[PDB]
Order: C-alpha cells, then sequence, then structure tokens
C-alpha cells in the first residue's frame, strides 16, 4: 500500500494527473482540498504525496507535515524562485518545475516509475 495522493487547487491539472494514472495504470488519489490532505499528514497515512499549486501556504505546510510523516513529498509550481526556496530549505524534497497541466502529469509519472525519486542529477559518478 504504497498511498500516492496527488494535491491541486485547479481540476484541469486534477485531470491530466489522473489521466496519465490511467494511461499508465497508476494507483493515485486525486485531491482538491489541502485541509484535507494536512490532517492526512496528521495522521501519517500518506505514503509519497504530489502538489501541485502556486500557493505557498499549502505547499509550507503540507511539506511541515510531510517532514513529520518520513513519507515522499514531490512539489511543483509555475515560479521558479518557489520551487528553488523550497530546495534550499528542504534538501529532501523532490522538487520540478510545472506551469503546463503536461508538466505536471509528466512529473508525476517520473516520481511514480523510480518508486518517489524524482530530483536526482548525476549524483553517481
Amino acid at each position: 500500500m504504497g498511498k500516492v495522493v496527488f494535491l491541486s487547487d485547479d481540476q484541469e491539472i486534477i485531470e491530466e494527473v489522473s489521466k496519465k494514472a490511467e494511461e499508465e495504470g497508476y494507483d493515485i488519489q486525486t485531491s482538491n482540498d489541502k485541509k484535507e490532505i494536512i490532517d492526512r499528514l496528521k495522521r501519517r497515512n500518506i505514503d509519497m504525496i504530489i502538489v501541485k499549486t502556486e500557493d505557498k501556504e499549502s505547499i509550507s505546510e503540507i511539506i511541515k507535515q510531510v517532514l513529520d510523516s518520513g513519507a515522499k513529498v514531490l512539489i511543483l509550481s509555475s515560479d521558479e524562485n518557489i520551487i528553488e526556496s523550497i530546495r534550499k530549505q528542504y534538501p529532501k524534497v523532490e522538487t520540478r518545475r510545472a506551469q503546463d497541466k503536461e508538466e505536471v502529469k509528466d512529473a508525476v509519472e517520473e516520481f511514480l516509475k523510480e518508486g518517489g525519486s524524482l530530483e536526482h542529477h548525476h549524483h553517481h559518478h
């Protein structure tokens, strides 16, 4: 039970991530409401999570709940300054710049192929 939960405030984002999950047959629970997700991380009942939004308020609080749970977290935002802030504050977070819903579902897929390992440069020489 690798509980994958996607979160996005926008419907058209959710549709494309669910569509990628349809094509590939990936297990995802998609949610629109951030307050629910904070409580699911309070129960630590999310194994790996993906949050797409520019709303820094949700991004920050969800990650702080994921630190408690020890889960995998993928932050997706249109703004690169948000992404980069989350990288320098949190080294263990998976982060990728996703402006269009194409980039979002791509990042979700890449995250799921490698079982929660998206963000990694040439770490092995």
